[PDB]
């Protein structure tokens, strides 16, 4: 029944794939190919080129991300060939210092072999690869809310955080035919931090923030001509508002807004004197002030929605409808001072895509 | 056969507000009046009772507003007695004087002769009854670009700016039966404007940035029961990125940002400087503090949220949906500082309501 559905999303992917390839001519033949093994098997395997063009689509197809100008150089690994929890660990842990690549960060995605039946090979349990733990218990609060439920699911399993607020989780994973999944701590010297300090406030080292250099976004489905890759980590680096204008701003994050107007030396006693606002553009500041200095890719939200015009431009030439969540597209601080806010986006969803997929933990 | 929309339109609303004013028992009594006022005149007259209320329930349906707490307190001047452009002229005036209050504004609105077979009996011209004028010609580039085209609607008509960039715009109107509108220039005693000055840099004067009290929207159709009022000037107090995030800030409005950070004597040279955002921040505390400082009522977007959450609240509590734009709800400088950007909203059209209309310039 099924393979219907396999076949249409292949038949169109294909098209569009080897349109864009200039390869044309080679369709009618690989849909056959395609077609036989369909029928035969329930399934079919992509090459490599195949693969790598279609994850490329896949980001360029994210209504939700800004920085899909550079869609076309991402940096695809295809690893379909692993079958051990060895390879699987060996894998992240490479990924993680491929795309670090001494701060200056390559946009890059990891390929794990693909459900079978909707049986998946291998299932990530991380958020990202790189990710702080968090914890909640007697009024106590330690590190990152956002991570509570993953932390306790790992201390479950005979982890033990040191309980700072910046604990590195370990990674998590399972094997198909494995109940449980293993996990194993991440060697520091693959992980670059960033310490927060303002340009010219020197207090606020006071507050001693820090961050991870490196977004690897490990928990969404790669979707491509239907298969489906449930385990295939990406990244990119970072918009400096993720950091400073949610991670360390959210009320349910860590919620720094009070402790960065104390260190910059204003109050914090009446809405109408916007020291929210104020905390939240030097907090800002700081977070691109900090990467830039140590050397780590950054973009701040001006440049990135520059871009992000150009690959609506680009878009256009190339006769491609631009899809767009303006909700998410728009940055959280300031947002008005970019075009995006000022025009729509249409938000159908187009494939190749990543998408949201159920966490085995909660 | 319209007879048709009118009846229908009209029983949903009466049957609605007689239930919220506890009036359910007169509703079957009044819907037969109607019911007969309708096939015999082709249309039917509300008591001032339904009109206040349904202009009430108009500004409670309003998606876009973050203002709606205080809809039941809303000040209903019901003017649907005038006939000549003396009285229009007279009423906008009065609206004008009423709503400021020296300084302590009070939300008003002001209802005109409804349209008759979709025939208006007064039509204004106004975007808001107080609003700057201007002027583009030979790259020079005066006022506020967002008037210009009422601007030189109004220079036809024999008016003539003095070219300031804050030139007060005629109140215009046109009356059924008449071909041209008519114009008059607004008694400056009545207008009631702000200077911005800083709290704490006192070069912000040099500026010489000012701002009007009140926002007085002259050109939406209020409809209540299937009746169009289209003229039916109503007016809130600003929150205060209105001013400062939109009107003074935009490229395409005064645009002053790059002013902004000169005065407060940061570079405007490097985007990760975050120069817009810090630029924004202090402009927005200026206009808050000039607006309180000279007694004229304003919200900053802190506490008009926290009031736009109690109005959720309440809505809940009345067993009344809440519909709302989130595009509009969130304010356009810290949004994610605000419950609204976190959560999400039905954005369904309820009546009685406020619409766009079509300008009968450009
Ligand atoms: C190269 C630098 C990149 C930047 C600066 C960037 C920026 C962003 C930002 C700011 C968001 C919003 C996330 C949030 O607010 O939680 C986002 C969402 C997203 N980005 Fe990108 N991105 C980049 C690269 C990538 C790459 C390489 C991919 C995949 C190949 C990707 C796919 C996505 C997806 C799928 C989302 C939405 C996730 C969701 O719905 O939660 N981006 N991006
Ligand atoms: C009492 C103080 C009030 C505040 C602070 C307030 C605040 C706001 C704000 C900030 C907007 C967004 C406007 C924009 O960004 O251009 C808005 C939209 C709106 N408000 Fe209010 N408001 C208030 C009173 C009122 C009143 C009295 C009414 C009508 C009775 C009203 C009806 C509306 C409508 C219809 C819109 C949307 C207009 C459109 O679609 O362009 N508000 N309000
Ligand atoms: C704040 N949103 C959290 C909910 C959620 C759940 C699962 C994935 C997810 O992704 C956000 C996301 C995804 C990809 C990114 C790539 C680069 C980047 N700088 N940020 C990125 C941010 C976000
Ligand atoms: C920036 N939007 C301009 C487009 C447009 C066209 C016609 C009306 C309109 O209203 C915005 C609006 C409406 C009512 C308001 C009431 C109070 C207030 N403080 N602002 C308010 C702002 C807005
Ligand atoms: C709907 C579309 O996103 C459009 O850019 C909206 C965004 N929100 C807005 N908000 C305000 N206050 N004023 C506007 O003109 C717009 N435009
Ligand atoms: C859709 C709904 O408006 C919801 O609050 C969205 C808003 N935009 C967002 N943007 C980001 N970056 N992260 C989020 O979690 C959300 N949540
Ligand atoms: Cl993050
Ligand atoms: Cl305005």
């Amino acid at each position: 029944e099924e393979k219907e559905i396999l076949w249409n999303e292949a038949k169109a992917f294909i098209a569009a794939c080897y349109q864009e390839l200039g390869k044309a001519a080679e369709v009618k033949d690989r849909l056959a190919d395609i077609k036989s093994e369909i029928d035969l098997t329930g399934s079919y395997v992509h090459t490599k080129e195949e693969l790598e063009h279609g994850a490329k689509m896949a980001w360029r197809n994210s209504n939700r991300c800004i920085g899909r100008l550079f869609w076309n150089s991402l940096n695809v690994i295809d690893r379909r060939d692993v079958r051990t929890k060895e390879e699987v660990r060996d894998a992240l842990f490479h990924h993680i210092e491929t795309a670090t690549n001494n701060g200056k960060i390559r946009p890059t995605i990891t390929i794990f072999p693909p459900e079978e039946k909707g049986e998946k090979q291998v299932e990530i349990w991380n958020h990202q690869l790189i990710r702080y733990a968090g914890y909640e218990s007697d009024g106590e609060r330690i590190g990152d809310p956002a991570s509570c439920s993953l932390t306790a699911a790992c201390e479950e399993l005979g982890w033990r955080g040191e309980r700072t607020d910046f604990d590195l989780l370990p990674l998590i994973f399972r094997m198909k035919g494995d109940e449980q999944p293993v996990w194993y701590e991440l060697p520091r010297s693959l992980v670059i931090e960033v310490p927060i300090t303002h340009p010219d406030i020197e207090a606020f080292s006071d507050l001693e923030l820090k961050w991870y250099g490196v977004p690897i976004v490990s928990d969404m489905k790669l979707e491509v001509g239907g298969i489906h890759y449930n385990a295939a980590p990406f990244n990119g680096w970072y918009m400096g508002t993720e950091i400073g204008a949610r991670n360390l701003a959210d009320e349910k994050r860590y919620d720094k807004l009070k402790k960065v107007a104390s260190v910059i030396g204003i109050a914090a006693d009446y809405n109408t004197d916007l020291w929210k606002d104020q905390a939240l553009v030097e907090l800002n500041k700081a977070v691109l002030h900090s990467y830039k200095k140590q050397g780590v890719s950054i973009v701040d939200h001006h440049t990135a929605a520059s871009q992000f015009k150009r690959f609506e431009e680009q878009a256009e030439e190339a006769g491609r409808k631009l899809t767009g969540d303006w909700t998410w597209l728009i940055p959280p601080i300031s947002p008005a001072a970019t075009h995006i806010f000022h025009r729509s986006y249409d938000n159908s969803i187009v494939k190749p895509n990543y998408f949201y997929q159920d966490k085995p933990y909660e």
